[PDB]
């Protein structure tokens, strides 16, 4: 029941300072501009202890399976071999990954009939809404 309130499906209706957190990761500028203009549908959901997040776009779709707690791999939408860490701190899911000595947190929260989603790395954050589709 750990994960209740983030089941479902939802859709991006608001995005700040992506680009520029794509920049920071690394991101190269034609993948920026194609993911920048996605409209990515988040589909989560939980099956005993194994939760899955879908992003689903003209971008790209993408798809992990985790245990809280415990590392995966992941490839992101941008290409990037990461090890990745999941878990659940005060109710919000910080999923950290790990590639080539960097690190960043994706941080996902429900707030009032969102789901919030903050992408921080080094000191720039970019924050993206998604409501129930
Ligand atoms: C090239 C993009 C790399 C960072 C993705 C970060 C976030 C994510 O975790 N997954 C995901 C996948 C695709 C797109 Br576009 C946007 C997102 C973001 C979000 O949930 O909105
Ligand atoms: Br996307």
């Amino acid at each position: 029941h750990m994960c209740d309130a983030f089941v479902g499906t939802w859709k991006l209706v608001s995005s700040e300072n992506f680009d520029d957190y794509m920049k920071e990761v690394g991101v190269g500028f034609a993948t920026r501009k194609v993911a920048g203009m996605a409209k990515p549908n988040m589909i989560i959901s939980v099956n005993g202890d194994v939760i899955t997040i879908k992003s689903e776009s003209t971008f790209k779709n993408t798809e992990i399976s985790f245990i809280l707690g415990q590392e995966f791999d992941e490839v992101t939408a941008d290409d990037r071999k990461v090890k990745s860490t999941i878990t659940l701190d005060g109710g919000v899911l910080v999923h950290v990954q790990k590639w080539d000595g960097k690190s960043t947190t994706i941080k996902r929260k429900r707030e009032d009939d969102k789901l919030v989603v903050e992408c921080v790395m080094k000191g720039v954050t970019s924050t993206r809404v998604y409501e129930r589709a």
